């Protein structure tokens, strides 16, 4: 599909069986989403936005479903005020920019 | 032009004499640069990242050519890690998403 930038880019994911939004960041190297009931071993880590620095949690190899798009990636979970689809994801489902 | 992301979306801006670099960010719903030598009266104001919120000067109004294109909008200075190019400006140089 198509998208032009009048609205915020959202889209639905299917991550460890629930349905949530996400927003489509061409601006982040990383997939960092809200606090989620997620079951594996996880990892302490660090990741900054412009006001700062958050610890995550650090989750490799997740299945995920974009727009109907099944991708598999390193996902870090967080106190993130909207779910982000970063590049190492976008890539797969080999998202574009165009202008 | 076209671009895939492997490697994160930078460009070439030129604002109030001054050639420098920004990210196009889809996530973003404003333009946020660093601290540059801007005149006319500004505004301060607050904006939100993944880890806060930074107090940022509101110039609005601003000339500004994204890789070689020529746009006008509100822009915002302050203490960001990197500047960023949102949607108030690649709405305007008509850039879309794709997949
Ligand atoms: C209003 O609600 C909001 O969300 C407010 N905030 C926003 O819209 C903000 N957007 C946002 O907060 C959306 C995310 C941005 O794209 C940043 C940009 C960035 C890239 C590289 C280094 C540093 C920062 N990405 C990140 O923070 C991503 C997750 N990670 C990184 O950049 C890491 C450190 N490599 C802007 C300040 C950029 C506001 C504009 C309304």
């Amino acid at each position: 599909p198509q998208i032009t930038l009048w609205q915020r880019p959202l889209v639905t994911i299917k991550i460890g069986g629930q349905l949530k939004e996400a927003l489509l960041d061409t601006g982040a190297d990383d997939t960092v989403l809200e606090e989620n009931s997620l079951p594996g071993r996880w990892k302490p880590k660090m990741i900054g936005g412009i006001g700062g620095f958050i610890k995550v949690r650090q989750y490799d190899q997740i299945l995920i479903e974009i727009c109907g798009h099944k991708a598999i990636g390193t996902v870090l979970v967080g106190p993130t005020p909207v779910n982000i689809i970063g590049r190492n994801l976008l890539t797969q489902i080999g998202c574009t920019l165009n202008f």
